[PDB]
């Protein structure tokens, strides 16, 4: 559409990121594939706030992309994930999280929000771009017979107003999370996805700062495959173009004019998984199209790297609290961290098989 959030802004490259790619270069013996890996600091990649401990961080983020624009001329924006919905990632094990909704979540959360929105507050100057808890609302579409889900829908909901209603008053820009290509774009799942999309954007008020969806977060399918993925039988819609192509048209039946972003990060490799639903640290990824606006579609106003390279997406140690088995499959890199944490060989990997290359 005519506003597309990026144009105009140079985009603040993450702190965070840069600290753990930086370490991660100095590790690397092969020099050439060193000099390659540190250059990875300098693409832009989201921010996740997985955590109220990580407030004061974001606080500190604006202030300096604020400085940042002042001394070169230019806008700066600060591209952050909220994701730390009270009974977090409900159909899986790995990325649990520290709030409960047994245990006051949504108020905690509800604090959480204030508490981002107060920061964002002191710093009009910087355009903030988020993304709304991945995994959430996918959730609620294909996944209400688990029952940790199905408890946590009205939850899940109340939380995400809150969110987009709150954070609207400030100016962000919001992007939903809409899974991808081989959890909703199944043909038979468009439609309860589009109306719950639509039924969310009413509840908070249609604001025009919630601009629409972004798809393929932490995941791996291909923007616009050359021909499709083996794991894909069965779905037309067999990567994230056919995907949007096929929803966005309902939601502008429904008054809304949505955009996407889609996360790329990840997806430089494909044809590596062995089923469509393995998703923790599939071996052999390698980092994909950098971030862009010249997409290719009028439905997507932007490439982005959402999930970092190089964190985790969960242990395959059987002894965590925190085990997925799906981090256990023959196409999950192993052994592996902590969800979140930084896993050293799965970056090298990533670098060295980039496409296209570093
Ligand atoms: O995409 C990353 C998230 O995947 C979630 O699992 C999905 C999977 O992506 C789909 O392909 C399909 O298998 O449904 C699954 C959900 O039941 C996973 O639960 C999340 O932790 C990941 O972030
Ligand atoms: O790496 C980005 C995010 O990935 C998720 O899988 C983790 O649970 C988060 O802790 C992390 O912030
Ligand atoms: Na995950």
């Amino acid at each position: 559409s005519a506003n597309n959030p990026w144009t105009g802004f140079q985009i603040f490259l993450s702190p965070y990121y840069a600290n753990e790619v930086a370490a991660a270069a100095k590790q690397i013996t092969d020099p050439t594939l060193s000099s390659k890996a540190a250059s990875v600091a300098n693409i832009p990649t989201f921010t996740w706030l997985d955590s109220v401990a990580k407030i004061p961080d974001l606080g500190t983020y604006l202030a300096s992309a604020s400085a940042l624009g002042k001394s070169t001329g230019t806008k700066q924006l600060v591209q952050i994930v909220i994701y730390d919905l009270p009974d977090r990632d409900c159909a899986a094990k790995a990325s649990n999280g520290e709030f409960s909704i047994a245990n006051n979540g949504q108020a905690n959360y509800e604090n959480y929000i204030d508490q981002i929105v107060a920061q964002i507050q002191q710093f009009p100057d910087v355009r903030v771009v988020a993304v709304i808890e991945p995994d959430s609302l996918a959730n609620l579409v294909t996944n209400l017979n688990v029952q940790k889900c199905a408890n946590a829908k009205t939850t899940y909901l109340a939380c995400v107003n809150y969110a987009l209603t709150n954070l609207a008053k400030v100016g962000v820009y919001m992007y939903m999370d809409a899974g991808h290509a081989g959890w909703l774009g199944w043909p038979a799942n468009l439609s309860p996805a589009a109306q719950l999309f639509t039924q969310v954007w009413q509840n908070a008020g249609k604001s025009p700062f919630i601009k629409g969806l972004a798809t393929n977060v932490a995941n791996y399918n291909a923007l616009q495959a050359a021909s499709p993925d083996p794991i894909t039988q069965g779905n037309p819609n067999y990567d994230e173009i056919h995907y949007i192509n096929a929803l966005a048209p309902l939601l502008q039946q429904a008054g809304w004019d949505a955009t996407f972003i889609v996360d790329q990060g990840r997806s430089g490799v494909q044809n590596i998984r062995q089923q469509w639903g393995d998703w923790c640290n599939i071996k052999g990824a390698g980092f994909g199209t950098r971030p862009t606006t010249n997409t290719g579609s009028q439905f997507i106003d932007s490439i982005v790297w959402v999930k970092p390279g190089g964190e985790c997406d969960g242990t395959s140690n059987s002894s965590s609290p925190r085990y997925d088995s799906t981090c256990s499959l023959p196409d999950a890199a192993q052994p592996a961290p902590e969800a979140g944490t930084w896993f050293q060989a799965y970056f090298q990997t990533l670098v060295s098989a980039a496409n296209p290359p570093l």
